[PDB]
């Protein structure tokens, strides 16, 4: 699950997207 959208959860510690996924969630570089 979400708590602050993977995009911008991801984005804080290093990441240019981000979003949830099946497993749980996944970033992109």
């Amino acid at each position: 699950a979400c708590v602050e959208n993977c995009r911008k959860y991801c984005q804080d510690k290093g990441a240019r997207n981000g979003k949830c996924i099946n497993s749980n969630c996944h970033c992109y570089y």
